[PDB]
């Protein structure tokens, strides 16, 4: 071990680790549960520092040898080389100071080595003086939150949603002719094509896409440039805008600086609004997943209208049993997003005066939902959605045995005789065909000709 | 009436309708809090009447209020308890977090009314005073919480619990009736090894039985009354015996095990008692939801669903019977869940000596109790009692299943049994047909060996 | 009236009160669904009237309903829209998940009424038929969702948005008025570098401005009407132009950008449009909550709190002004949060062609809109407009703070400045006193250098 | 790598890993997010198998050499030796089959080695035939859930709560004499002692203790012995009871077998009811934490009635700023438990027929809350609660400058003159003392004698 120090004294830190005193210190204070800052955030926090170092250098606030060294240290974190250099829990200070300092110390110690120097107190580059220049935990962490959010949605959620969309869209067109018995209130209703029902699913997803995209512009607003309370004290006029442009360059996202830093620092409104669209997606996905479970339920004592690919081997003496494992995993995560929304709301409404101190928790919950939904759709798509095939024999068996097709004989034999054969088919226990044929109202040629399900 | 009388509070005079018993403050609140349509529920109003009534009796016993004046306020409260002054409480839920306005509302209505019993009149020439007399040795801070717990305990004891016990007995009766009816099991929504309908139903009986215990465990805390702590909970300007005396009184009138809160600061600063109690409600809600969905799915059809059971047709496609009672119950179960969240936010939002989110908490709590109570009641008499088994179809499903293949193991061996099942599946045949197709056993043997009664 | 007439549906005859316009089904539902006190809100009833009205006009144009009979049903609907038949809709929220019973309720009330306009009477001798005439080319499945979105869009457009814009303008006005008033900042609840009150308030203005956009983005989806899909969404037994014609009609009467849902299956099988819309509401709720708490904390006191601002005294300890409007707003913000959860559970609980949790969803959605609407309105005219700064106290806090120590840096150096602050803290002195105690600067220099206007 | 196989074919599994085919198979199907089965559960799942192996042996269903080998393999998992042998995500099948098989394969491969045999297909001990004897994922996973739950509450949550209780209880008695200005509606109210206010906190915690303990008896019910649908098919009559007794022995908990296995398999009622008490605790903790933040807010522009120990160093030029970091971390996790309740409720109500398939998610959320709350109270206790000391000078300054003490002069000078001096003290801008002294109503000797805050 080596001795690190701050304004509170010296503290022993692992020799083989790049963090400093404050990280080692908060490590024995905030020892709560096992949740830590997710990779996507760590990278976003590194990107934030990288951009800030570039801007400081341009204003002459930093030397080239320093700024460049920091940028190179950041890029290493982005390359997954210092993943074990961030041991801080999510359950820390609400402003995320601990995590900011954590990134600062690790980034400073490494930049020192890259400059021929060494890690520790004799470091060439300084965490607060160099890496944390013209900024504060108050305005850095909200920025890292938005940078990680927009990118996670654009790079992960959106793509997976489109993929699942086109897949179900293909299925829609594919099964356009297959007609099946409808169902409202879990009861037998008027028929509709299996392709139209799936078209309901694709439409839902397409709606959620636009609803998610509507929330992006707000999440694009960066707080960097406001500092401690949002006034922008101790900064250059062009700083706020410049750090936003640099961010837009290296991430390729339409990042802009928040019009009002006071709104950015004291709230999480962008993430409360964006996550509102996510729970809306979870709601949609919950049904689409359930319709599959049910339609595919069976193979003998359920609905069994469709068939989904089997993933796990299962029993040998029971070859028919195929559990909707992909849907079960999908619905569970949908309950999870629903529950995460509450946690986020409670945190998003608990801000006070100049700063909201429920941030680490919000970003924790938000990013989890994006991972869950994004991975959930990809997993559902490949291991289920694409393998959906209709059980045509079972579909027709249920359509013919149904009593809803009596509606076609109303514009032929009348409402009196039509409802007469149906009430007799139900009461006794048979089909409509044999019911009308026995009453002498129609013949096998007449029934099969007039009762056409393909014409609704 | 277009005609109005001129009552007044510490801020000035205000026109109150001449045909109403409320005073200057209830009218001033009405014009400052016009938000939505929710008004304080009657169950809570009666709880307020009872609190004021209990206070009068005690104040009399402790010689703090004249007999003639105490009996007037007492008599006025009973009037409210008889459903005579329900239109005298217009104030919405969205008001002062302490429920001061509704406390004043009761004080004024009771003042003006009691004055008319003593021969006097309503208005400024009152013989009975709202704050001085009726709100004697009280505080809207310690009174409201009391009304809340009084309203909450009686709604649970005299409404919810009885209905919960009734539905249970019904379901328990059904379990024995269908104790021999064997039916296909379903895990992950797929066919599984069999079990009798009585067993599937006994699982519901056991759930409700567990909910009773959970709900009973949450009563002792709700029974704790805050009446006695006044302003900040120290009981300043009140009689030493007052708190225990009024708690005993309320206990005698309502026949409920009411006790005075052992710590007033916890009673005045939080809604914890109800936050824990509703936790039991959101539990039963989750339970009922499962019981409701199982019923409608098992009764789905009549041709393209499961259709193993039959439910009574209450509402007016010859055999399309919509499970409407299940839809009402499942809809309200979602409601109880959402209410829990609002109660949590409120119950956790208290500051220092007083939680000021009470009106919102009691509104959601009492609504949930009405829902779960009335929900189980109608679900019972309009569905649970008429549940009949579709023996014919249930048996048709057992035969067409492949899950009964295990019965052939002890007779012909797992491998042959497995083959039979694999064939029956690939070709879409019954275990009977497939077994006969390979010639592994005769029909006279299948109909003996695979005896579904053994599960 | 004790007297009753004898109406009847497909199940038999039932006694309906002779003084009521509803029929056999609305009465049968009433006796089968006695759960709680919640009834369909008037805002939704008028939405139903408008849907039926729109249907009549279109059915007439498409020659499916006789002129004399269409104008009667149309005239009867306008009657409801004028607040003349509010007591004719007793059915509770907890009913059929599709809202069929309330659809029938409107059909029967409109039938019996229209019959009286054509000279005929109510009851079985009707000249106008409930289902046949009024529910022409419709389905309670595609009608209810329409009424929901019609009720939802108008409540947002004609109520919520206007009030949101008003509060914003008020707050925006206040921001400019206090643009020069410097005050101590507070992060983590601790004193921080300064900022003017105008800036602290401009943060609220910006929040509400953002909420407007978010709420506006959620309107296009709510505008999609399901009317035209009938039973399962295929539009069986309906005119090809019907769907677009009725959508245009509704758009003309309400002046709202209503359009027919591009996909009926998504419209009939889910409540997604409202699930996404309420997501915007729970957002504004979270925003208002912050705006409400900031106000009451800044006005807390008058002696032992922060007390930087003053709020109008609406309710009647000489200077104890309780922030009641903040308490009503914060209480309802919790309510909107809990409602979101119930909407989520319902909106995610749909099966196949139809979601049967609609009554519960619209109840919570419309309540939230009333709350947020009426909440911002009263909060504005009874608080937001009267917000006054306590210049004297605000200045007293700036001086007694240590956060202004940074102004001494460019003049005497960080180290000396740090020392001054460390001393002032240890001994409990003002930066002035401590600076003078060490003799690092004169008073004539402190009062010049540390100029709070620079932040 | 080595080749493992099931009824679905061979699959390459890491040579250096103990799991089998089904684990390696579900590893590439259920690739969702980063959440995995928490240690406490893995141990509970191992304990379940250990107990089951002991019981099977007693009934003669298993040989001693096998049962004993399995028990030894389990004890190694419990000793944190195979922590990396469980890579399966939480987002899998709702019955937890994957995780059960995962435990089976890892436990079987190891037991084989312990028997002189080797890992792989040539294993001496078999996962399904030996380790998973007389049981199924349907009845094993719910048991592992309850075993981990009761133990987590008894061994972790309860103790931390008592510790925090006695600490605040000590503070209560300690500050019993110190009187402070009361506060209702955030406004100045009648006085009360600082010790009484803290007594409100201790009372809240004491209530939550009993409310948590009331939920334990239900969580003590085990499902083992019901199997697939709860009928107890393919088992010995004494099995169900015996596996429950064995569980009670090795864990030292009052574990009993569920009276009705149908209730145990199709619901999560015990955990929905138990977590109801947890959110009730989170609610209590939220306020207790907030009162501290506020009371300690300042040091000059807030309330500042109390002082809490400083953890992180902070700035040098701003020695007064002490952020309530411990409370911020505590409130965040309280929002988290609140949000977790919703996720659990949604999952606990979504069961169908004979089995609830939202289990992995529920146990995930439940166990997180227990960790959060338990660690949160310990962290709050040591790094804050114990260091709470009153700022007596600031407390009195605020008590004297208050206008609420005018109530004492009512039973002396009258309600007329008392309210007269107060209305003048407020209006002009001074204390009650100087206000009454200037009006000639009282003297310095009279005021300081009659106005006694210690007598309320």
């Amino acid at each position: 071990v080596r001795s690190e120090k701050d304004s509170m004294g010296a503290i022993d830190v692992p020799a083989d680790k790049l963090w400093g005193a404050q990280t080692q210190r908060s490590l024995e204070h905030f020892r709560i549960s096992t949740e830590k800052m997710p990779t996507s955030l760590i990278h976003a926090l590194a990107l934030t520092k990288r951009a800030a170092a570039k801007v400081n250098e341009d204003l002459g606030l930093l030397s080239e040898e320093k700024a460049s060294a920091i940028r190179q240290a950041a890029d290493e974190v982005l390359a997954g080389q210092h993943d074990d250099e961030f041991p801080l829990a999510i359950w820390q200070t609400g402003s995320g100071t601990q995590s900011n300092m954590n990134m600062n110390e690790v980034l400073a110690n490494r930049a020192s080595e890259l400059l021929g120097g060494v890690r520790g107190m004799e470091r060439k580059v300084h965490p607060n003086d160099d890496v944390n220049k013209s900024q504060s935990s108050n305005d850095v962490f909200p920025t890292a939150m938005h940078v990680a959010a927009l990118l996670a949605l654009r790079k992960q959620l959106i793509p997976q949603l489109k993929t699942l969309t086109q897949t179900l869209n293909e299925k829609s067109r594919a099964f356009a002719d297959i007609v099946k018995i409808g169902r409202t209130h879990l009861q037998d209703a008027t028929p509709l094509t299996l392709g139209q029902e799936i078209s309901g699913w694709v439409a839902m997803l397409e709606h959620n896409l636009k609803h998610i995209e509507y929330s992006l512009p707000h999440v694009a607003e960066l707080a960097l440039g406001g500092t401690a309370v949002g006034t922008g004290l101790n900064t250059h006029p062009e700083y706020a805008r410049r750090v936003a442009d640099e961010l837009a360059v290296i991430t390729c996202a339409p990042f802009v600086t928040a019009p009002n830093k006071f709104e950015a620092l004291a709230t999480c409104d962008a993430l409360v609004q964006a996550h509102g669209a996510l729970k809306g997606l979870a709601a949609s996905l919950m049904k689409i997943a359930n319709d599959v479970r049910w339609l595919a339920s069976g193979p003998r004592c359920g609905i069994g209208e469709i068939s989904i690919p089997e993933n796990q081997p299962g029993s040998s003496i029971m070859p028919g049993k195929v559990n909707p494992t992909q849907c079960e995993a999908l619905t569970m995560l949908c309950c999870q997003v629903m529950g995460n929304d509450v946690a986020i709301n409670m945190g998003g409404a608990s801000g006070n005066f100049e700063l909201n101190v429920f941030r680490p928790m919000v970003i924790h919950n938000f990013l989890q939902s994006v991972r869950l939904l994004a991975d959930g759709m990809e997993s559902f798509n490949k291991h289920c959605a694409v393998g959906i095939e209709p059980n045509r024999e079972r579909i027709n068996q249920l359509l013919n045995e149904s009593l809803m097709l009596v509606t076609a004989l109303n514009t032929h034999i009348g409402y009196d005789k039509a409802a007469e054969i149906a009430k007799k088919a139900h009461k006794e226990g048979l089909t409509l065909k044999a019911a009308a044929l026995a009453l002498g109202y129609l013949s096998e040629a007449e029934f099969d000709s007039w009762v056409r399900p393909e014409q609704m």
